[PDB]
């Protein structure tokens, strides 16, 4: 699997038939924005694809001296990203940046978001970017963290593929010549559960952490910076 | 509880009210319908207990494309009944309906392949809830499902604020407040008292179900999936 000028053509159609939720997700992301994103900071679009998330907070931020940073470490994407934000107009700029997430500086951060990205990383690295980005949100900042799930109860976690198949029938995946080499891409990923990953944000110092959206196997969880962090 | 009445006003409005306050609704009603298509077995029965006018059974019967199966959709609302039957009696279909005016604490569950509460065991007194849930799970043929549908409560105060507020938002961004039932549904609320999802599945564990998770969730909304054992 590479992220190639054929999935950066394809990607919005894609994710659409295959990741039940992300419209809604989207929208949440968006919502969050709006109470969350403060005048003079910085939003972080970790693994940004072309820029939906990013997008998505950029409707939202009704603040002066705001801005964006969007990256991924796909050469392809980043190119349609920087043409895809360049077509709509809003007064937050955006820095779409072509590197990778393990070695970015988080800094003066009230949002960031993980949109389907830290399944991408090696287990073992996954801790190391959760800490970096707790660090790095200012007091009273949110992480939204976004993840195909894996499950602990084998009989759920079947009944769970077993709807995110329909879900793609329904939506016909299948026609889209990319569906096969993704599938292979998902059916190596390495997915973790939910308490994994409320552990691991917990484990980064996140005060407050919960799952907020979830449908059949994919979801994501919000964590928040207290205001009173140190 | 509280001045709360599902009269023919609230009938009449439901799925508009219900469209604008209940985040990720349509979502659950679509959700339901694909199992149904897994779960629903020839020859058994789903249960659509406290089923207001009918949309749940409604996507589950178009999912059933066995000829010998049956709905038994209840409801102890006189105007919700008397408005189910006449929905339900507009769309055509293999599989009958009983539409059924009672009480779902008395109403016996038999050869269940799925039994649904979606949004209404919160309707129930604390008390009431895990004798409803033995009751299913014991009717529920071996390999059946529940699907639980609920408001949840949270114990983080922060994270209960934060989907409050955007609970609030989402009400805001759908224009919400434009119903005349507007303010009585959100008294209506402020009286029910909701489960955290952790209460719900030891409820559901304590019935007997060797399986359940939440599979949906929107903010503060969301649904479990509990599955009986086959054999
Ligand atoms: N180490 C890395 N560093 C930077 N980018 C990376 C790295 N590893 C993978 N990527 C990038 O992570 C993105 C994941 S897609 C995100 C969707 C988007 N957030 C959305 O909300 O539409 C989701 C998916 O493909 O399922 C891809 O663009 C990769 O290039
Ligand atoms: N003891 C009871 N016995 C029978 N019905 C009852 C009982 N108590 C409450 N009800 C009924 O439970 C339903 C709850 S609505 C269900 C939505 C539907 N399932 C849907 O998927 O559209 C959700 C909402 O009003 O928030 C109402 O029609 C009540 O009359």
């Amino acid at each position: 699997w590479t992220f190639d000028e054929r999935v950066a053509e394809v990607f919005p159609d894609m994710i659409q038939r295959s990741v039940p939720g992300y419209s809604n997700i989207i929208s949440m992301i968006g919502m969050l924005a709006e109470r969350f994103v403060q005048p003079g900071t910085q939003v972080y679009d970790l693994g940004c694809s072309l820029g939906a998330a990013t997008l998505s907070v950029r409707r939202n931020i009704h603040h002066d001296n705001c801005k964006i940073i969007a990256i991924d470490n796909s050469p392809a994407m980043i190119e349609r990203c920087r043409r895809h934000i360049d077509a709509y107009k809003a007064p937050t700029p955006v820095d779409v940046i072509e590197g990778d997430i393990r070695d970015i500086a988080i800094e003066n951060a009230s949002m960031v978001v993980l949109n389907f990205t830290l399944q991408f990383l090696e287990p073992s690295e996954r801790q190391a970017l959760l800490d970096k980005i707790y660090q790095g949100l200012n007091p009273g900042g949110a992480l939204v963290l976004s993840e195909k799930f894996s499950f602990e109860d084998a009989k759920v976690g079947e009944l769970l593929f077993n709807m995110h198949h329909d879900f793609k029938r329904a939506n016909g995946y299948s026609e889209l010549e990319i569906s096969q080499k993704r599938s292979m891409l998902e059916n190596v990923m390495l997915t973790d559960s939910v308490e994994t990953h409320k552990a691991r944000l917990h484990k980064a110092g996140f005060e407050h952490s919960e799952l907020w959206f979830q449908c059949f196997n994919f979801g994501s969880l919000v964590a928040l910076k207290a205001e009173d962090a140190a």
